[PDB]
């Protein structure tokens, strides 16, 4: 009504766009949907007061801003962020008038958009009937990754990690990351040399790639990597941040660096049906901002190209924009029209000075389309008729881009048309010579086994053992332990000077004599700091000030002041599975010297990693040559806590097991265990260990190692009784063998101890996988008089070790092994009985059949 | 002239931010949370006319006392306006009737508590202790529930308190869960291989206080595993409403089955799983109708800081990807905490939306009852040991405002306390039952099944592909299939897509609800379904099984055809899908993967849910799960199922597990499932290349007068002018490699081999098995052949089983199968095919 009424009503405007701006934005480059674009006039020249410090501005010109900023072609979302400083950030960035591309930097663009397009039609031509995941309609992503790369290097910074699904894959390893052509060109023509036809291999558009980016117009280079993956959309998203957060720990940048320029980029794309409906998007954005996990942010761009193979976006999610997900840790969302490449290479710039400024993810959402079916071969007008019959009118990105290039006098028709005529004369000239190469003759995949052979001393000294017992009690100046953690401390430096060494201690005893010859340890999982069974104690926490002190810190300093080169980095993961083995799969992979362990509360909830242990973990070096390290710790046993506390399901990971992938053990003793580990760490190579881990044998008093186990010993794959090997027990009495492994085999001696059963043996398998056939059968022939071999184990008939070893042992060791028979639980739906009362039940007529 | 500008900016800070300035956490952990106008203008008038004094005072009684409120992120105005209406006007206080009933509420929630501590100090039983107040306020979601006239409330938990809603909340006898505790269980409380106290669920039916009205309260059961529930509990919910003719395939628009979903604050911002559930919140296919969610965060995860479980503020910051509103409401304001529940359900029914409540509160004891959690939270436990419960303040509260006496609130406790000692008295005094080792529940669902068909049926399914509406254009490469499937109706020679089509469409007819889905399911992977079809110039859709729903003289069958392309989750819809059938038992429900190699993303759901549910906690579900399957070179992820995952899971007859190899034998295997009345999986491993091949048709009459095939013979041997006594080497096999075997046979006249197909895998048809290898006497050497590498496949369990159940049979079997690889296969076409054709050598060689 009045000045002061019409003043607040352009205050509430001013908001209106800010807020909700982006949602009247033209981002969508085929304009489907018809309805998105569903105070007086004389308030319009009028001055109003604006906080901008304070100055007065006519309505008109406030209007003009707010619509160039947010309702042209970018839709800014920020007013969700919660940090003042950053909203301010982007709103002075987003509201003021954006400098214009020189001539030379619209001409590069438009060359980014030639090789896009160019490459995409090649292969049209040339192999019509391949699936190639053809980028055309979303051509822009191209100069937008390029954009995003150049202001890194501007930015000084050291490398760009990428990792991407099918959509324009090819099209990004040729133009972004410098794939050669020939090699893309010699994968479309089924001729791979002895190099690229090496394991069982994988698909053209789950390969990755290395190479050097150089700044067109600046001095600076940086690196530019790709990382390999599955089919499985968005599974590689956690793997690149811990190969990421891996990288960033040696450059001694970031979260555990020196500097804090996080020099090492995550630039990390998807689809936008697959970043709406798979979870591990969430769980992955969950990690951002933590000390154990976060990268300083990642660069998360979306080809948005409005479908999912079949399905429209309406049954794809339940939110407006494919991104809603990413407001969850209050990231800026920016949503690009695909058809301006200006908007595009801007927005990503936009993004890096973000991540940069604030160590926090940012995501582009570039509304595109997909110009072809699915896949190449796919007609999509059966169910997509009203969108392709839109696709047809549509002229392409390049076409438009080099229409306005040719309009503002910038180059010539001429210039354009011979451009073109350049780089599919080039593609011919490479397409050409890789198809005069002679023909390698095609034979089967083989195994990658013999690819890493085993070496190896892991015994370490005295003096080793006794300083790591000494720093539990090397507590700094008024440190106040808890007074129920203060005897755990005590009671390891008596273990390291006396023995008695429990399964807890020896397993700190591998890691810190190994940050004492100078490894990176990386130990996380469910309060694994503590221990789920409050037996590890890795970090102890002040009871009157909750200050940290972490014991094996100080194995990185030697006796006489210098570093090992050695760390010890414990965290608390989150309350995620898929995310968590994710990224210390991907840690293992960017640094392969370290020892990286992953320990699950209980082994029954790896399962929620499953894609990870079935796609990177089990099978990544046979399908990419891809090696990791990765450590996964998976306490199980039989206690009676029900089916969801008792099984690592370790039926799955023998299943899983070929061609030597990984290493698989259940040891029984701790000093086996530490020998496990540090043979792990020291073995050179590079292959994942699963160890299923004890629960209660944590606490058993039958269960602890000697000093000289430790000293004067070695792994042993195959353990017999000590009563033969140390004791006066005579092997030529027994009749019956008991092969079995794990916790069982104390209850089974406790069982012979009691009947004084000198006609049983029980034999111990420490090594699940490979394997251990020379060792196993040599021991079996130090007991001559055996009538009967009986495979026993706690787990039920279809679980444990028996699927497997019932079939392999009598076929590998014919000799020894046909007439084995199993000793078990019945086969069960569940891992175990939700009855404690009925487990005990179960148990005790395990060790009566094994007995009787 | 300034000040009316600078008004409305502060009211829209409040809006916007005022939520980090309330009054919600009952620790007061954060010392820093509490850090143009002047004092004059509070008196003057402004323009929203209302006086400053009064603007700022609404503003700090809605956003800044003990109730933190989102939502001006919600994109919707109205939604927006909605809150804003409900959350700026005087509330007004509940009756002295009201506060003396929440105060019961708390009373029965921590008497229960400290009565489980005292009897049973050594049993694990994660106690409420420092969040009773999630008691007064499901009790409030419930009664407004019954205050709209809904019809059930659907409740899923984790492990927080999961007892005290089952004796406080559903109405689980007391006795039963003393019971537990004593471990003293009765037959049918130890059927099968059971599951811990705090996993299992109950039923009951919830009587207003105040009003006239009922709802029903039901508890689902669930695993350890964190939030895997939700899903199932989305699914159990919408079969639910589908039955009651609610929600999106309903007459009404009412969705009068609520989810009620309860959450830990570490796992509900951890868990991937509860994005995939929410964005199914308002997709056609899965919505309810909007979910309520309790957040119980006790700001700790067992030792995790919150610091260590989330990148966000608020541990319900993942919500916000739908635009649901969030609650954070202090939990030692059980008013406070009743009024915000009652609000959620209030726009759960307006919006059809969910909404999520973050009830801020602590853990009074460690992380289960046997656990230090000074250890690792000094600071935290030293401020809790000075805390006062919301019991005693409240009831503090209710002795100063004159509404009790200290004696009638002593007298209360006294006899809430006597009832408890009477139960746990009568129950320790129940005779003690043997404990014996758990049985298989495989007897405990016994199943000859007539599923043929009359050929007019055949025909009628044939007929509606071509009963278009008027001026329907159908895409030119769609008539085709439409009009050959017309044909094989009525000439036979019927694919396996259009075989599927008819074992849904005979069952609709006979009056069956089938619900179909997963990604692409509507038109199908393989370009082969097309269960729905797309109108090339309007994209108008029609639905050709739908016409079955309708008898030839007009009236209903009852039968329904649910179909539709999912979102792209394996996890949720999974789930989903698995929670649907346990909701409504009679009906056919079918998720279908891309590829099988994508459902290890549903592992959990696998492994948790479909393969030990039956045996865990007596909760029965008929999912079907198709799973394309097959070596045909396109990669690793584009080749298996794992066939031998499932094998390994298979146990107690709890799924049915089948690889056919004929359109007949597939359309009777479904028809078999749908129609056998038991309520057990079915894992189907089903084609690709083989849905086109032309060897791979079935005729009209093994539809009309055949049944289910549990092994498969040479037709050469059963139709045509084979010899089977001349057979010495016999060929075990299942899927599609018999046709490849077929053909190799056929090229070089190969009398002397014959192949056997297993179409059902579990359980093993032993029977059928020995009797048609009984049928080839002169055979000297057995081989099981699998195109799947040695690790893989159908050989791991099948070389250790079929000796064992049939020595006389199957004593000397051999395998033929690829190399064992850590991969599912290569990923070279042409790598395949050299594999391939190892295998054909080897089994002819
Ligand atoms: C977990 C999981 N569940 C299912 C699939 C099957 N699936 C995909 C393919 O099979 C893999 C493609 C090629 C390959 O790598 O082999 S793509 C797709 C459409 C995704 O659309 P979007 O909108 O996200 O991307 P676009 O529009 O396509 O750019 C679906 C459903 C999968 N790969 N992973
Ligand atoms: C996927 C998955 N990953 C791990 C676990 C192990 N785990 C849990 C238990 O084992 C389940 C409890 C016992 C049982 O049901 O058997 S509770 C927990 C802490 C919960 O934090 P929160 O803040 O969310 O809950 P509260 O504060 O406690 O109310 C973790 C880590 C799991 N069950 N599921
Ligand atoms: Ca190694
Ligand atoms: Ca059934
Ligand atoms: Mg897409
Ligand atoms: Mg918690």
């Amino acid at each position: 009504d009045s000045i002061e009424d019409k003043n607040a009503r352009v205050i509430e405007l001013i908001a209106a766009y800010r807020n909700r701006g982006h949602l009247m934005a033209d981002i969508d480059p085929l304009r489907l949907d018809n309805t998105r674009f569903r105070l007086t006039l004389w308030d319009l020249d009028r001055e109003f007061k604006v906080d901008g410090g304070v100055q007065r501005k006519k309505l008109r010109d406030i209007l003009s801003v707010l619509r160039d900023a947010y309702c042209r072609h970018v839709g800014v979302e920020y007013t969700h962020i919660l940090e003042p400083e950053q909203q301010r950030w982007i709103q002075e960035r987003v509201e003021t008038k954006h400098d214009k591309p020189t001539v030379a930097e619209q001409k590069y663009i438009l060359s980014k958009l030639n090789a896009a397009e160019a490459f995409e039609t090649f292969l049209q031509t040339k192999y019509v009937g391949q699936k190639r995941f053809s980028l055309e309609g979303a051509e822009t992503v191209i100069p937008m990754m390029d954009a995003v790369i150049d202001q890194c290097a501007e930015h000084g910074l050291d490398e760009v990690v990428i990792a991407m699904p099918h959509r324009g894959r090819l099209n990004v390893l040729a133009n972004i990351v410098g794939k050669p052509y020939s090699q893309i060109f010699s994968e479309f023509e089924g001729n791979l040399n002895p190099s690229q036809a090496h394991g069982s291999g994988d698909v053209k558009y789950h390969l990755g790639a290395t190479g050097t980016y150089i700044q067109m117009f600046g001095d600076n280079d940086i690196e530019v990597s790709l990382t390999a993956n599955p089919s499985h959309l968005e599974a590689v998203d956690p793997v690149l941040e811990g190969l990421v957060r891996a990288k960033q720990d040696l450059l001694d940048t970031g979260e555990e660096g020196s500097d804090n320029r996080f020099s090492v980029v995550p630039l990390m794309l998807h689809g936008d049906a697959a970043f709406a409906g798979q979870g591990v998007v969430a769980e992955t954005l969950n990690l951002a901002l933590l000390r154990g996990y976060r990268t300083g942010g990642t660069i998360h761009i979306v080809v948005n190209n409005q479908i999912g193979f079949t399905t429209a976006p309406t049954d794809s999610r339940s939110s407006e924009y494919c991104t809603d997900v990413a407001k969850m840790i209050g990231a800026p969302i920016f949503h690009v029209n695909g058809d301006d490449p200006e908007a595009c290479a801007w927005v990503a710039r936009l993004a890096v000075d973000f991540r940069q400024a604030f160590k926090k993810d940012v995501v582009i959402d570039m509304l595109c389309y997909r110009r072809r079916g699915h896949n190449e071969g796919d007609d999509p007008s059966m169910t997509q008729p009203y969108m392709y019959d839109v696709i047809d009118t549509k002229r392409g990105s390049r076409k438009a881009y080099t229409e306005a290039l040719i309009g503002r006098g910038d180059i010539s028709m001429k210039e354009a048309e011979d451009a073109l005529r350049d780089y599919q004369g080039q593609l011919e000239r490479v397409f050409n010579e890789v198809r005069e190469l002679e023909k390698h003759e095609i034979e089967p995949s083989e195994s990658v086994e013999a690819d890493q052979q085993i070496p190896l001393a892991t015994a370490v000294d005295k003096a080793m053992l006794q300083r790591i017992g000494d720093a539990h009690l090397a507590l700094p100046e008024g440190f106040t332990v808890h007074p129920r953690v203060r005897p755990v401390l005590e009671k390891r430096r008596e273990m390291a000077y006396e023995g008695r060494i429990d399964w807890a201690f020896a397993e700190l005893l591998a890691l810190g004599s190994l940050i004492a010859e100078g490894k990176l340890v990386r130990l996380s999982g469910q309060d694994t700091q503590r221990g789920t069974f409050t037996q590890r104690h890795a970090v102890i926490v002040d009871r009157k000030t909750g200050e940290e002190f972490t014991p094996l810190q100080l194995l990185a300093t030697n006796p006489d002041g210098t570093p090992t080169g050695g760390k010890f980095l414990v965290y608390n993961s989150a309350l995620s599975e898929f995310a968590a083995v994710g990224f210390e799969y991907g840690y293992s992979v960017g640094n392969p010297d370290a020892m990286v362990l992953w320990e699950a509360q209980f082994g029954d909830f790896v399962n929620g990693a499953q894609s990870i242990i079935d796609e990177f973990i089990s099978s990544g070096e046979a399908k990419w040559g891809q090696l990791s390290d990765v450590v996964l710790l998976l306490p199980h046993g039989h206690e009676g806590q029900g089916p969801d506390h008792t099984s690592g399901r370790i039926e799955r990971f023998l299943q899983l097991w070929a061609e030597g992938s990984m290493t698989i053990a259940m040891p029984s003793t701790p000093a086996n265990y530490f020998h496990l580990l540090r043979r792990h760490g020291k073995d050179g190579i590079q292959r994942p260990l699963i160890v299923f881990t004890p629960k209660s044998m944590l606490r058993n008093k039958a269960a602890v190692s000697d000093i000289r186990d430790f000293t004067e010993s070695k792994f042993r794959s195959v353990l017999e009784e000590p009563m033969y090997t140390d004791g006066e027990g005579d092997r030529n009495k027994v009749t019956r063998l008991l092969l079995t492994s794990g916790k069982i085999y104390y209850e089974l001696a406790a069982r012979k101890a009691k009947e004084n059963r000198e006609d049983v043996a029980i034999v111990r398998i420490e090594q699940l996988a490979p394997l251990p056939r020379r060792r196993l059968a040599e021991t079996l022939d130090r007991y001559p008089n055996v009538k009967e071999k009986f495979w026993v184990q706690e787990e039920p008939a279809n679980q444990g070790a028996w699927p497997s070893f019932g079939l392999t042992l009598p076929e590998i060791l014919p000799d020894h092994f046909t007439g084995l028979k199993r000793i078990s639980r019945r086969a069960m739906s569940a891992p175990s009985s939700g009855s404690s009362k009925v487990h005990a039940v179960e148990q005790q007529e395990i060790l009566d059949t094994a007995f009787g």
